[PDB]
């Protein structure tokens, strides 16, 4: 591997910590990651292989990725690699309060009737993954599986997109796949993805539509009870989830948007940026 002196960091300045999932991702302390403070402290996660010579060159993808995709507020941004000298990392923000479906299931609700979850605050996530997902496809990236638990919440509440630079193995999915926590990825899908083999910015969207859901269900799990088998011949029969309770029409509105059967029919990350604005402004 090359160095890129714009952004090779040293990783003696790193102390790695507690794993936060499985490559992996591991917590790390990093020391004068501003090299203007070179002996201050920050919290940094860092990706790693667990591997094979693909793994590597799929987490070199994703390194080269998150170089051109330049910053932006919300989405979990680069800091550093350390690609000299030992074992390859990609050193990028951490989120201190873990995934989106996390944070919200863990706050479902003289404040006995208060929860710690308004709808305004709903909203702003939504806005601020759409905000998140503009930039992305106006660098011309595809995220192909967006959902609660790729948006990670820092402390301040800030929505960050995650795992966007993925090389997804899209033409050998296991459509029945069940991960360790009972999500079947499959559910976020466009349908284009999934029957066509077809991911544009607008299959994002489609996401988009299932992540407005999970909001707004405080991290429920999408097309509750329906095994893949009879997800597959529902949606070929158009099927789509109800609106869900507590929930206005204007939100269950954009979820029905973006669920569109044509795509072109479906709004632009553009348009729901605008949309959910005009929400959140009137109050």
């Amino acid at each position: 591997l090359p160095l890129d002196p714009l952004w090779e960091f040293p990783r003696d300045r790193l102390v790695l910590g507690k794993p936060l999932g499985e490559g992996q991702v591991v917590r790390a302390e990093a020391f004068g990651m501003d090299p203007a403070r070179p002996d201050q402290a920050s919290t940094v996660a860092v990706k790693m292989l667990k591997a094979s010579d693909k793994d590597l060159a799929d987490l070199v993808s994703e390194m080269e990725v998150m170089k051109l995709i330049g910053r932006h507020k919300n989405i979990i941004n680069l800091l550093g690699v350390c690609t000299q000298e030992g074992p390859l990392y990609v050193i990028v923000e951490c989120a201190a309060k873990g995934n989106l479906r996390e944070f919200l299931r863990a706050r479902r609700p003289p404040r006995s009737s208060e929860g710690p979850l308004s709808f305004p605050v709903l909203v702003s996530c939504a806005y601020q993954v759409a905000r998140g997902m503009q930039y992305l496809e106006s660098r011309k990236c595809i995220h192909r599986d967006l959902a609660a638990r790729n948006v990670l919440v820092t402390e301040d509440n800030v929505m960050k997109i995650a795992d966007f630079g993925l090389a997804r193995g899209v033409h050998h999915i296991d459509y029945y796949k069940k991960t360790s926590n009972g999500r079947l990825p499959v559910k976020w899908m466009a349908p284009e993805a999934l029957f066509d083999e077809v991911y544009t910015h607008q299959s994002d969207v489609w996401s988009f539509g299932i992540l407005l859901w999970e909001i707004f269900t405080l991290g429920g799990s999408p097309y509750p009870g329906i095994p893949v088998e009879e997800l597959f011949s529902l949606l070929r029969e158009g099927h789509r989830m109800d609106r869900p309770p507590h929930c206005p029409p204007e939100l269950y509105g954009l979820m029905r948007e973006c669920w569109h059967a044509a795509p072109s029919q479906r709004p632009t990350f553009k348009q729901l940026v605008e949309a959910l604005d005009k929400v959140l402004l009137a109050v």
